[PDB]
């Protein structure tokens, strides 16, 4: 088990409906590939970096969670596969939170 910060990003155009959808298979996904969240934040809207999907924009997640190093890939790639996925981003936590 190490403490990650995973960072996911979705389609800027969902409906709280169907963000919650999204919401709620991350969630299995995190608890399907073993992970413990410890703090869940809903950054909302921000200007990417670059433009994906050809949306300006994007509506960020972030997660604190504890999960097995050797299962992070496959936690990544089970996110990115989501349609409504626009970017995925697992670190290493640096300052944790309490």
């Amino acid at each position: 088990m190490r403490r990650y910060e995973v960072n996911i990003v979705l389609n800027p155009n969902l409906d709280q409906s169907q963000l919650a959808l999204e919401k709620e298979i991350i969630q299995r996904a995190l608890e399907n590939y073993g992970a413990r969240v410890e703090k869940v934040a809903i950054l909302g809207l921000r200007r990417l970096a670059y433009p994906i999907a050809k949306d300006p924009q994007g509506y960020f997640l972030w997660y604190q969670v504890e999960m097995p190093e050797d299962r992070v890939n496959d936690l990544a790639r089970e996110l990115r596969i989501r349609d409504n996925v626009r970017r995925v981003m697992v670190v290493k936590s640096q300052e944790p939170f309490l």
